[PDB]
């Protein structure tokens, strides 16, 4: 029914408005709705700046069970030192509004990348995907994942080498996970932009050493970005290969042979999927789908890159293939409902790795969905 599709498109602004009102009401009416454990970490990290206790910092106020640390790169603390100058509520409401606006802007950028501009459809997409498990997880925790997605797609949209390079470098300096997006630029043969993005990431490392130095150092040696310190590896929310393999195993294999084989097979699948795509949005979406699978820690709130992927599926060049619609609706039903969020209740505690067949196998849900999408893209491209 394309008529109903047009009717709902016309009802965009007054559906995104409803979604934003509902989200804002929930956050500031329910206890722990505006808890913002990761925004409070970002605010209390730099708040201790200049006192030699920034990475030894722990934040158990909001989750006594698990003390939230400041695992971000020191450049993130440099960037968040201004947040120390803003009252907590004036920053919480600002951050929620910023994440919402970043979601709308990234949807608009995805539409522009696909070759069409549609403010109403962008509002509808923002409202519908606002409640996808990754987006609601980011909003709940205050984690900056929509903002970095916006920065990365802004870099992709801008053909100018310096703009894209600087955006990618700064965004990757704030968090190391989005650095995998740079690989897309390697695939796009944008060698100069990739070089500049790497240079900016190194200059962000230098800034972090300068400002947050003498307290946060050796961030790559003796630490290796160890997944354990960031958080539990086996918890179902950790939807990377490592999380699901640990669930089905009962013990974190980590760099084990069996995890390495999975890493290699997903590497080949993602490379074939990218080889099966030709448009910027699809290429970046495949690259980030692979990044979410290879990173040692990829919580649900990291999987906000799926939203541009669904936009590509339902509007990109493959808006007619039977498989394209099938997998777009599959991703929508999976994320909107959220299997990992539902399964997280079954496990005794976030630190329990042993699982029976149901709670372990169902823990491979998002991994299996991503691998199925990658294999489908590879086979359809090869054919």
């Amino acid at each position: 029914g394309a008529s109903a599709w047009r009717r709902v498109r016309a009802w965009g602004p007054w559906l995104l408005g409803l979604s934003v009102a509902v989200r804002l009401a929930w956050a500031y009416l329910t206890p722990h709705g505006a808890d913002l454990v990761d925004l409070h970490v970002y605010v209390s990290g730099p708040a201790t700046l200049g006192h030699g206790n920034l990475y030894e910092f722990t934040y158990p106020d909001k989750t006594p069970d698990f003390p939230l640390p400041f695992t971000y790169p020191p450049f993130a603390a440099v960037v968040f030192w201004p947040l120390h100058l803003i009252p907590f509520t004036l920053l919480g409401l600002c951050w929620i509004l910023g994440t919402i606006a970043a979601l709308y802007a990234v949807v608009r950028l995805s539409q522009r990348l696909l070759g069409f501009d549609d403010a109403r459809a962008a509002a509808v997409w923002t409202a519908v995907t606002m409640w996808t498990e990754p987006v609601r997880s980011t909003l709940d925790y205050g984690q900056i994942n929509v903002l970095l997605m916006l920065l990365i797609l802004l870099a992709v949209a801008s053909s100018r080498w310096w703009i894209s390079g600087t955006l990618i470098g700064l965004a990757g300096g704030v968090k190391l996970t989005p650095l995998v997006s740079g690989l897309y630029f390697l695939g796009a043969r944008r060698w100069t932009t990739a070089i500049w993005a790497g240079v900016v990431f190194l200059l962000t490392v230098v800034v972090g050493i300068a400002v947050v130095g003498e307290q946060g150092r050796y961030y790559f040696t003796d630490l290796l970005g160890k997944p354990d310190r960031i958080g539990p590896i086996a918890t179902v929310f950790n939807q990377s290969w490592r999380g699901g393999i640990s669930r089905i195993l009962g013990h974190d294999a980590g760099s084990g042979v069996l995890v390495l084989f999975a890493y290699a097979v997903t590497a080949i699948l993602a490379f074939l999927a990218w080889r099966a795509v030709n448009d910027r949005l699809g290429q970046i979406c495949v690259v980030e789908m692979f990044g979410l699978l290879i990173s040692p820690i990829s919580w649900t709130h990291h999987w906000v890159w799926m939203v541009p992927f669904m936009v590509w599926l339902l509007h990109g060049p493959w808006r007619d293939k039977v498989g394209a619609k099938v997998f777009g609706c599959g991703w929508l039903v999976l994320l909107l409902i959220g299997v990992p969020w539902l399964l997280s209740f079954a496990q005794p505690d976030i630190w329990r790795i042993d699982r029976p067949w149901p709670l372990a196998w169902a823990g491979l849900v998002d991994i299996v969905a991503a691998i199925a999408t990658l294999t489908w893209m590879a086979v359809v491209g090869r054919r």
